[PDB]
């Protein structure tokens, strides 16, 4: 069903992951974790101190898909075990250091062609899809794009209401 799902969207913000490359992305399916260079990580580390919760959506480029979505769970913390993320040109480990904790939502995904009619006020109107990495969406955008996502029948969202 939906019905906690949209419990847990309830009054959440919302956040584009733009990931160049699938291994980060199962990495972070796998482990729990997201990095992200540091002009996004003060805004995620506002945001979650600011919202019941903080959603990242993500997507791999040139993939025409979302991976998948998840909450935040902590702010970022540094001195972790090192994440082997996958580094893209002139981004360095250093700049991904600081390490969020992430409960995933769905980890199902989405191929932009379902996504064509939701447009983010906050990126001009564009088509959702489009935006840099960290891009805010707003409230209602964002709630009806995690709605498109199939149902993930694997996730309990017991467990993340409680952290709310
Ligand atoms: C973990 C991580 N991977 C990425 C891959 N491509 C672009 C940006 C990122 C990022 O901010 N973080």
């Amino acid at each position: 069903g939906t019905s906690k799902l949209k419990y847990v969207l309830q009054d959440a913000r919302f956040f584009l992951i733009k990931s160049n490359n699938h291994e980060n992305v199962s990495l972070a399916k796998a482990k729990g974790v997201w990095s992200t260079l540091p002009v996004n990580e003060k805004k995620l580390n506002l945001a979650f101190r600011s919202a019941r919760s903080v959603i990242l959506i993500f997507s791999v480029r040139e993939s025409g898909k979302f991976q998948g979505f998840a909450r935040l769970s902590s702010e970022s913390h540094h001195g972790g075990s090192p994440i082997h993320w996958v580094l893209p040109a002139g981004m360095s480990a250093k700049m991904l250091g600081g390490v969020f904790k992430i409960d995933w939502i769905c980890r199902r995904e989405l191929p932009f062609t379902k996504s064509a009619h939701l447009t983010n006020p906050w990126n001009e109107h564009k088509p959702v899809k489009i935006g840099r990495d960290g891009q805010e969406i707003e409230l209602e955008c964002g709630t009806q794009l995690c709605l498109l996502f199939p149902p993930d029948e694997s996730i309990d969202l017991y467990q993340v209401i409680h952290k709310m």
